[PDB]
């Protein structure tokens, strides 16, 4: 039997994510990918869906109060995954909910970490983060940290 039902990041992303998916349980993205990857459904579903979405569902805070949130913060984006993060003005934290939705904001960001490497991990490259350019701040922060890589 498997004990310690407890992950923060990291692990924590890809047990939300394959509690979400309905797939098998993974310890690493790596091994989350090729369990995705037996399931055809979900595969083209984490591309259908894009990686904000889709990891914000997994939390369930209600969308445009958790965009609310993030629009408010700023986050340190090491290899196109935020790293860390931190709260640029706490406006947002008027709300409890919001206030419950970032005191666990690093769920999102575990979760999120996990579908910015299995999206380009299935997908070499996709329409599936969030907006143009980047989902809600965070990924144009993202975006941003891309834009400076001059190709």
């Amino acid at each position: 039997g498997n004990g310690k039902y407890f992950s923060k990041v990291g692990s924590a992303g890809l047990k939300q994510l394959t509690n979400k998916l309905d797939i098998n349980e993974c310890a690493t993205v790596d091994e989350l990918v090729d369990e995705i990857n037996k399931s055809g459904t979900v595969k083209r579903k984490i591309k259908n869906q894009s990686a904000f979405d889709l990891s914000r569902e997994c939390l369930g805070y209600p969308e445009a109060d958790f965009i609310t949130l993030v629009n408010n913060m700023r986050f340190k984006i090491e290899n196109c995954k935020v790293v860390n993060f931190n709260i640029e003005n706490t406006n947002c934290l008027n709300n409890p909910s919001i206030e419950t939705i970032y005191r666990n904001f690093n769920q999102f960001v575990s979760i999120f970490n996990v579908v910015t490497d299995v999206k380009k991990r299935l997908f070499e490259n996709a329409s599936g983060n969030g907006s143009g350019g980047g989902s809600n701040r965070l990924e144009e922060e993202i975006n941003n940290q891309l834009a400076l890589q001059k190709s």
